RNA sequence: CUGUAAACUGAACCAACGGGAUUGCCUCGUGCAGUUCCGGGUCUUGUUUCGAGACAUCUGCCAGAUGGGGAGUUUGGCU
């Protein structure tokens, strides 16, 4: 039937949760964002 | 009210789904076969996360002190 995984804190290995916002983008990618925000 | 918080008390392990949708199928009740989202909370004008922050450190300048750490030179004549 079900298997329930709680991807809570410390209790199970999460799935491939999208990071895409805390990742280290290549220089120009961040630099063209820090430009339109500056 | 308003906030991510489902977990060990002298050595355990946890990593690749449930459902609904979409297409035909043994069809439309039931289903076999590709597929999509859901969740395990939707967007961000948007920094990787904090912390300091127009102060700094120290970026660059000059300035004043200090500075045998170091450099260069000197360390007269008589007799
Ligand atoms: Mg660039
Ligand atoms: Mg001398």
């Amino acid at each position: 039937a079900a298997r329930p995984k709680n991807f809570g804190i410390g209790q199970d290995v999460p799935y491939a949760r999208d990071l895409s916002r805390f990742m280290r983008w290549p220089t120009f990618v961040t630099m063209q964002r820090k430009k339109r925000v500056l």
